[PDB]
């Protein structure tokens, strides 16, 4: 199905933003280890600490996560993400 997640460089949806509708083995490339807030628009997404879907991961469905820390995810750590 259609899935969409928006990731942001700074807390409270500030800074550079990327609007993804497909899997991101490099979290784009720009926001690797810079993701600080997230809006999941549709679908369940898995977020990984290392590129190419490696290491610890955390799953999120639709929601506005104004800080990843609040969602139990380490700040500036997400390095890839994909739909699950
Ligand atoms: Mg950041
Ligand atoms: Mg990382
Ligand atoms: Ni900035």
């Amino acid at each position: 199905n259609a899935a969409e997640v928006i990731v942001y460089e700074h807390v409270n949806f500030g800074g550079k933003s990327f609007d993804a509708t497909s899997d991101q083995p490099g979290a784009g490339d720009n926001l690797n280890d810079k993701i600080s807030s997230i809006k999941v628009k549709s679908g369940t997404w898995r977020f990984y600490e290392y590129i190419n879907y490696g290491g610890r991961y955390w799953d999120l469905g639709p929601g506005e996560y104004s800080s990843v820390e609040s969602a139990g995810i380490p700040d500036n750590s997400i390095s890839s993400f994909r739909q699950i």
